[PDB]
C-alpha cells in the first residue's frame, strides 16, 4: 500500500536525491528532538545551531501546525528550548486524535515575504500523476483543487519544461519563472525516481538566494521497497497521530511482520463485552459491521483478523492474546466471542482450530470465571471435523460453545450471540473450449483446474502448457479423472506460444518482482486476450503502464492481487473456488443465471455458497483484486454480463473507499443497464473510527433502483426473493438436475484425515532426517557435537546405534588413521589410479579401487577376527591351535610380515597394541593372539601379528569387553562384517588421496606394457 | 489402500515412469512385441537392442550391423585401461 | 563393498553435488568483483538457481541446526571468513 513518510525523512531524500540547476539551501539543516534528546550532542553534530534563528514543529503526521500554535518562529536556541518546556512530552488533541507530543524538527529561520511561498503538488491517479503549482502558497492556501494551476502527466509520459511555464507558471512573477521551472522538472523526475505516490511543499519559498524547501508532506509506495530499497535505505512509516499501542497490539504486529501470514489486532474498548476471532480481512469487516447493525457498536472489544494460512502455533498465539485480553475484569452479563469466518480454500480447517482448541483449554479457568460463551462459523476443507474439535473443548470444559458450518449464513451467529434470534473490450472471456498457459510451477492449481474440467463435463483440459525458466523443456504427469495425462512445460514463452496457437488466456502466477516483466512480454503474443495476474505486491506505477499497455492492446486483464473468477461449465481460473468438495458443495459444475463481482477472493466462495443456497447457481463471477488500480473495474464487467444473454441478474460486492459503485447508478440512470442488479458495500461500521463512505453509496444504489439489502445478513433473502420473483415472470427457466462425475480422492488427503492405511516397505533405524532436528541412533546432532563424540562416536552411533566408551571412540579414530593408505602398489590404490589416469570422476575412480577389497586384499582384518575368534571360543590352547592349522594347510590370518621381525617391530601394531594395553579392560583374545605369536615367531622371527590380525582381535575385544554389547550383539556385528566396514572406510581416504594427486599430478592415460604380458593363446 | 485403488476409491500418481518393457502381462513384451513374436520373426540380439534401446523395429541390416560393432568392440587385449583392472580385481580374488 | 558402492555411484550430480557446485559458484562471483545483490540478479537473468540456497522446511525464524553450529565454529575459529561473509549477504537477498 501507499505508506505515509515523515518530513525528515522526505526532507533527506529530497536533499540526497533532487537533481536541479536550482540551488537548494540549506540542505540537510534540520535536527530532530525527542524527550530523550541529549542537547550536548545534539550541539556537536548541528554547530549550526547557533549561526542564526531557529525554526522547530513537530514531525508526527500533525496537518496545519500553524494553525494550532505548533510552529515556533524565528527563536533563539535558548528560545527553541523554553518553546519545547511545556509541549514536548504534552498529551494534544487535533481533531478526534489524542496522543503525545514526541517528535520535533528544528531548522533554520528563512525570512521571506508572503509573496516568496508557493504552492506545489504532484500526485498519482489511475490516468497518470497531477502537476498543481499555486502562487499564493502558505498556510492559507485553501481549496488548491479548485484555485491551483494543475496539469497531468500520463501514464509513461514526460514532463515537458514549456508546459510547465506556460500552463503552470502563468501567475507566477516573471524574475522566477526559470527558477521555478527547473525545480518542479526535478521534483517530478524525483517523484517517479523513489516511487512516490503523493508529494506536496506547502510553503516552497523562492527569494533573491535560491529555493527553500520549508514544509514537505509525502506517501511512498511501500511495496517498491524490493526496487528502491538502496535510495530509501532503513525508511521508516509513521502510524498516524493518536494513542500508542497497547502492549498486545505491539506483540501481534510483530508476530505478523516475522511472517508471511496476516494477524492483525486493534483494540476498540478493552472493556467491551464483544469479541471477534475472524478468519479473512473481508469477513472482518463483515462481521464488524453486523455487530454495529445490532446495537452492539459500544460493546464491541476489538477489530481483527488472521489469514495467510497461520501455524497452530501462530494460531494459538493469536487466540492467548485475545482469550488474556477478555479475562481482565468481569462484565455483568458476561462476554461473547466470535470465531468466524468465510469457506477456506484449501487449507484443512482441523489445523487452524487445533491452535484457537489449545488456548481454550489453556485459558478454561478464567473463560468459565468471566461467564464467556463462544461462537463458531466455519467452512472449507474437512470442515466438519474441525467443528467437532469446538464441539468437544466445549464438552470437556464446560464452556458453552456453539458450533456452526456452510448451512447457516455467516453473520447468522451474530444475532444469535446478542439474543435477538434463537439458536437452533471483449464480453466474453471463457467458453467451454478456452484453453489457457500457466506461467509458473504450480502443479496444485492445475491440477485442481483439470478436476473442475472433468467434472464439469468439458472435452478437454483448460491447461494447455506451462512456462517455468529455471528447468529445460519437460512434460509434467497430471490426471483427468483417474487417468495419467501429460502436460508440457517450457523454458520460453516464446516456444508455448509457438506450439499452442489455441490458447487465447493466460494465468500468472509470477512473484511480484517478475510480474511486471512477464505479463509485458505476454502482451506481445496477440493470441493472449485475458491474462489472469495473481500476485499481490506490484507497484502502483508498475500496474498503471500493465494498464496502458492492455488497454491499447485490447487485452482483458484480471487482477493483479486476485484468486481469479470462475465460469461455471468452461472454464476456472487457478485456485479460484478451491477443493472440488467446494466446487461440488456450492454446484460449481453447472451455470446458473446470477453473475457476480467482488473485490475480496474470500468473499466470493462466500457468494458461491449464498447464490447456490438461493438460486439456480453462479452463471460467472469475478474477484477484481484488491490493488489500487485494479486492472479491470466492477463496471467492466457488470456492463459484460449485462451483455451476456445467459446472465439473467447480477451481484456485486462493493466496499468503502473510492467512488466505482456510482458508475452502476449512473448507467442504470443511462437505460445502459436493464438487468436486476443487487448491490451490498461493506465497510459500513469504518465510519466509527464523504460520498465514498459505504453507508452513502448503499444509500445512492437503492435511490438508483438497485436492490439494496438492510444488512448484509438480508443479502441472502434479497437475492431469493429477486430470484423467485424472475422465475415468476418466466424470465429464469431452471434446468433439470444432471450428476457430475466422479473423481476419486487424493492418497495424501485421505492419509490425512487417516482414512487409509498403507504398511511400509522399508525399515530404518540409524538415522531420522525428519524432524526438527537431525537424530542418529536417538541422540539429536547437537548433542552429538555438545557431548564432543567424534568420528569415532558417531561410527558408534550410526553402525552399533550404541553410545560408546571414549576409549573405544578413540580406538575407531585410531584404526581409521592407520588403515588410511599404504602406497600405491596395492590391488586397490592401482586400480583407483589407473582408472583416474584414464579422465574419471573421483566417485568412479574410487569404487573401482573398493571394488578389489574384500579377499586377497583388505579381507585379512574381518579373516583374522573369525579365525581367532573360533579357536579361542573353542578352548583350544595357542599351541594346539598353530599345529590344527599346519595339518589342516592353512596359513594363519594376521601373522607375518616381509620385513618386520620380532627385533624390529612395525610401528602400526605398536602404537595400536600400546593404546589397547593402557585403556581396554580386558583383552582376553589379543592376549591368545599374542600367545600363538610367541610360538610363530620362535619358528621364522618375521612371523609376527601384522596391523590386520592386532586390529581384528582388538576390535573383538572392544566389542565384546567394552560393555555395550551383549555377546550375541558382538558375535552378530563380526559375523555381518563391520570389521569390513573399518578397512573400506579407512582406505577410502588414501584412495581419494591417490586420485585428487593423480589428477594434480596431470597424469597421462595408462596401458599396460605388451613386455609385462605372457600371451598363451590356442593354435 | 490396496482395496480402496481396487474400488477406484483413491488415485495416488505414480513416482515411476517406464516405456522399454511389460513383465505383468501373460506373456513378456519387449517395446510393444511380445516375447513369442521376436524369436518368430527371428530378430537377434540387434534386433532385441533395437526395442530395448531405441523402442524400434529396426531393418534387419541394421540388426546385423549393430551385432557386427558389438563383436569387433567384444576385446582388445589385456593392456588397455579396462581389462588391466578386471585382471588385477580378478586376481585379487574377486567375483565377476 | 557393492552395497555401498552401488550407493556411492549415485553421488555427483543431482545427489551429494551442492557442496562442489556452491562453493564454486560463489568463489566466481565472489573473485568476478560482483556485490551480493548484482550477483542475484545475474543468476535470475541466466535461468539459474544458486547452490546452496533454500530449503524445504527450514527457514528465517526456524534455523538449520548443522548450519547453526558449524557457522558458530567457523566464526569463532577461522581467522578471515570473506567468502562466507559475502554469502551471508547473498542470503540477506534471496530469504
Ligand atoms: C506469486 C506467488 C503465487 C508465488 O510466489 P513465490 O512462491 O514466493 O515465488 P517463486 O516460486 O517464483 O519464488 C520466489 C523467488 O525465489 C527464487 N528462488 C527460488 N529458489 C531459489 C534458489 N535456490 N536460488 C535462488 N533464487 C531462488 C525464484 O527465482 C523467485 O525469484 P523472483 O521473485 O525474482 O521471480 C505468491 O507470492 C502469492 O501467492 N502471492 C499472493
Ligand atoms: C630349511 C629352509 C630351506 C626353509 O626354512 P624356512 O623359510 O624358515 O621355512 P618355511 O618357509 O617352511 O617356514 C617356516 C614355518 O613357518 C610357517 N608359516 C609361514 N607363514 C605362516 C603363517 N602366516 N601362519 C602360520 N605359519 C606360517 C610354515 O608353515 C613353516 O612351518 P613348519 O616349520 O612347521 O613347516 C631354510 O631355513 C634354509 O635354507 N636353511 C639353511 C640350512 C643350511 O644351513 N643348509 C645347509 C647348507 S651347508
Ligand atoms: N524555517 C522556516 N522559516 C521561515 N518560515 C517558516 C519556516 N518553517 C515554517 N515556516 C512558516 O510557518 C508556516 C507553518 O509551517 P508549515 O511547515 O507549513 O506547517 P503546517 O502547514 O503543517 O501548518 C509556513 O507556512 C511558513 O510561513
Ligand atoms: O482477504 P480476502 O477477503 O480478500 O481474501
Ligand atoms: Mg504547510
Amino acid at each position: 500500500s501507499a505508506k505515509a513518510i515523515s518530513e525528515q525523512t522526505g526532507k533527506e531524500l529530497l536533499y540526497k536525491f533532487i537533481c536541479t540547476t536550482s540551488a537548494i539551501q540549506n540542505r540537510f539543516k534540520y535536527a530532530r528532538v525527542t524527550p530523550d534528546t541529549d542537547w550536548a550532542r545534539l550541539l556537536q553534530d548541528h554547530p549550526w545551531l547557533l549561526s542564526q534563528n531557529l525554526v522547530v514543529k513537530p514531525d508526527q503526521l500533525i496537518k496545519r501546525r500553524g494553525k494550532l500554535g505548533l510552529v515556533g518562529v524565528n527563536l533563539t536556541l535558548d528560545g527553541v528550548k523554553s518553546w519545547l518546556k511545556p509541549r514536548l512530552g504534552q498529551e494534544a488533541t487535533v481533531g478526534k486524535a489524542t496522543g503525545f507530543l514526541k517528535n520535533f524538527l528544528i531548522e533554520p529561520f528563512v525570512p521571506h515575504s508572503q509573496a516568496e511561498e508557493f504552492y506545489v503538488c504532484i500526485y498519482a491517479t489511475r490516468e497518470g500523476d497531477y502537476v498543481l503549482f499555486h502562487h499564493e502558497g502558505g498556510v492559507d492556501v485553501g481549496d488548491v483543487d479548485a484555485k491551483a494551476q494543475k496539469l497531468l502527466v500520463g501514464v509513461d509520459e514526460k514532463l515537458n519544461p514549456e508546459d510547465i511555464k506556460k500552463h503552470l507558471l502563468v501567475h507566477a512573477p516573471e524574475d522566477k519563472k526559470e527558477i521555478l521551472a527547473s525545480f518542479i522538472s526535478g521534483l517530478f523526475n524525483f517523484y517517479e525516481d523513489l516511487y512516490f505516490t503523493y508529494l506536496e511543499i506547502n510553503p516552497l519559498v523562492v527569494t533573491k538566494d535560491g529555493v527553500y524547501v520549508l514544509d514537505l508532506a509525502a506517501k511512498v509506495d511501500a511495496t517498491a521497497d524490493y526496487i528502491c530499497k538502496v535510495k530509501w535505505g532503513d525508511i521508516e512509516f509513521p502510524p498516524p497521530f493518536g494513542r500508542e499501542a497497547y502492549p498486545e497490539e505491539a506483540y501481534i504486529a510483530d508476530l505478523d511482520a516475522k511472517s508471511g501470514a496476516s494477524l492483525k489486532l486493534t483494540l476498540l474498548n478493552p472493556k467491551g463485552r464483544i469479541w471477534t476471532m475472524v478468519a479473512g480481512g473481508g469477513a472482518s469487516v463483515v462481521y464488524s459491521d453486523t455487530i454495529c447493525d445490532l446495537g452492539g457498536v459500544n460493546e464491541l472489544a476489538n477489530y481483527g483478523e488472521y489469514s495467510g494460512a497461520p501455524s497452530e502455533q501462530q494460531t494459538y498465539d493469536y487466540a492467548k492474546t485475545i482469550l488474556s485480553l477478555m479475562t481482565r475484569e468481569k462484565h455483568p452479563d458476561g462476554k461473547i466471542l466470535i470465531i468466524g469466518g468465510s469457506i477456506a480454500n484449501f487449507t484443512n480447517v482441523a489445523a487452524t482450530f487445533k491452535g484457537i482448541v489449545r488456548a481454550i483449554r489453556d485459558y478454561q479457568g478464567p473463560l468459565k470465571e468471566h461467564e464467556v460463551t463462544i461462537f463458531v462459523r466455519r467452512g472449507g476443507p474437512n470442515y466438519q471435523e474441525g467443528l467437532r474439535v469446538m464441539g468437544e473443548v466445549g464438552k470437556t470444559t464446560g464452556i458453552p460453545i456453539h458450533v456452526f458450518g456452510t448451512e447457516t449464513h455467516m453473520t447468522a451467529i451474530v444475532g444469535m450471540a446478542l439474543g435477538h434470534r434463537p439458536i437452533p473490450k471483449s464480453t466474453t472471456l471463457f467458453s467451454r473450449h478456452t484453453k489457457a498457459i500457466v506461467w509458473g510451477m504450480q502443479t496444485r492449481a492445475v491440477q485442481g483446474m483439470l478436476d473442475f474440467d472433468y467434472v464439469c463435463s468439458r472435452d478437454e483440459p483448460s491447461v494447455a502448457a506451462m512456462v517455468y525458466p529455471f528447468t529445460g523443456d519437460h512434460k509434467q504427469k497430471f490426471y483427468w479423472g483417474h487417468k495419467e495425462i501429460l502436460i508440457p512445460v517450457f523454458k520460453n514463452m516464446a516456444d508455448a506460444m509457438r506450439k499452442h496457437p489455441e490458447v487465447d488466456v493466460l494465468i500468472n502466477f509470477a512473484s511480484l518482482r517478475s510480474a511486471y516483466d512477464s505479463t509485458m512480454e505476454t502482451m506481445n503474443y496477440a493470441q493472449i486476450r485475458t491474462i489472469a495476474i495473481i500476485a499481490e505486491g506490484i507497484p502502483e506505477a508498475l500496474t498503471r503502464k500493465l494498464i496502458k499497455k492492455a488497454d491499447q492492446k485490447g487485452v482483458t486483464i484480471i487482477g493483479p492481487a486476485t484468486v481469479g473468477g470462475i465460469k461455471p461449465g468452461c472454464f476456472k481460473i487457478g485456485n479460484t473456488g478451491g477443493m472440488l468438495d467446494n466446487i461440488l458443495a456450492s454446484k460449481l459444475y453447472r451455470p446458473g443465471s446470477v453473475a457476480y463481482v467482488s473485490r475480496s477472493g474470500g468473499m466470493s466462495n462466500e457468494l458461491n455458497n449464498i447464490i447456490s443456497r438461493t438460486t439456480d447457481g453462479v452463471y460467472e463471477g469475478v474477484a477484481i483484486g484488491g490493488d489500487r488500480y485494479p486492472g479491470s473495474t466492477f463496471m467492466d464487467h457488470v456492463l459484460r454480463y449485462q451483455d451476456t444473454p445467459g446472465v439473467k441478474m447480477i451481484v456485486v460486492l462493493g466496499e468503502i473507499g473510492g467512488t466505482e459503485e456510482y458508475k452502476i447508478c449512473r448507467g442504470i440512470k443511462e437505460g445502459r443497464l436493464t438487468k436486476p442488479i443487487v448491490c451490498w458495500c461493506i465497510g459500513t461500521c469504518a465510519t466509527m473510527f464523504a460520498s465514498e463512505t459505504a453507508v452513502a453509496k448503499n444509500q445512492a444504489l437503492k435511490e438508483a433502483g438497485v436492490f439494496v439489502p438492510r444488512s448484509f445478513d438480508e443479502l441472502g433473502e434479497i437475492i431469493q426473493s429477486v430470484y423467485e420473483d424472475l422465475v415468476a415472470n418466466g424470465v429464469i427457466v431452471p434446468a433439470q438436475e444432471v450428476p457430475p462425475p466422479t473423481v476419486p480422492m487424493d492418497y495424501s488427503w485421505a492419509r490425512e484425515l487417516g482414512l487409509i492405511r498403507k504398511p511400509a516397505s522399508f525399515m530404518t533405524s540409524i538415522c531420522d532426517e525428519r524432524g526438527q532436528e537431525l537424530i542418529y541412533a536417538g541422540m539429536p546432532i547437537t548433542e552429538v557435537f555438545k557431548e564432543e563424540m567424534g568420528i569415532g562416536g558417531v561410527l558408534g552411533l550410526l553402525w552399533f546405534q550404541k553410545r560408546l566408551p571414549k576409549y573405544s571412540c578413540q580406538f575407531i579414530e585410531m584404526c581409521l588413521m592407520v588403515t588410511a593408505d599404504h602406497g600405491p602398489a596395492v590391488s586397490g590404490a592401482h586400480n583407483t589410479i589407473i582408472c583416474a589416469r584414464a579422465g574419471k570422476d573421483l566417485v568412479s575412480s574410487l569404487t573401482s579401487g573398493l571394488l578389489t577389497i574384500g579377499d586377497r586384499f583388505g579381507g585379512a582384518l574381518d579373516a583374522a577376527a573369525k579365525m581367532f575368534s573360533k579357536a579361542f571360543d573353542s578352548g583350544i590352547i595357542p599351541m594346539e591351535f598353530v599345529n590344527k592349522m599346519k595339518k589342516e594347510g592353512k596359513l594363519i590370518m594376521g601373522i607375518g610380515h616381509r620385513v618386520k621381525s620380532i627385533n624390529n617391530p612395525d610401528m602400526r601394531v605398536q602404537i595400536l597394541k600400546d593404546y589397547v594395553r593402557q585403556h581396554f579392560p580386558a583383552t582376553p583374545l589379543l592376549d591368545y593372539a599374542l600367545e600363538v605369536e610367541k610360538i610363530t615367531t620362535s619358528k621364522k622371527p618375521n612371523l609376527i601379528l601384522n596391523v590386520d590380525g592386532l586390529i581384528g582381535v582388538a576390535f573383538v575385544d572392544m566389542l565384546r569387553n567394552c560393555g555395550s554389547f551383549t555377546r550375541e550383539e558382538a558375535d552378530e556385528y563380526i559375523d555381518i562384517g563391520a570389521l569390513n566396514g573399518i578397512f573400506v572406510l579407512g582406505r577410502s581416504m588414501g584412495f581419494i588421496g591417490h586420485y585428487l594427486d593423480q589428477k594434480r599430478l596431470k597424469q597421462g592415460l595408462y596401458r599396460h606394457p605388451w613386455d609385462d604380458i605372457s600371451y598363451v593363446l590356442p593354435e
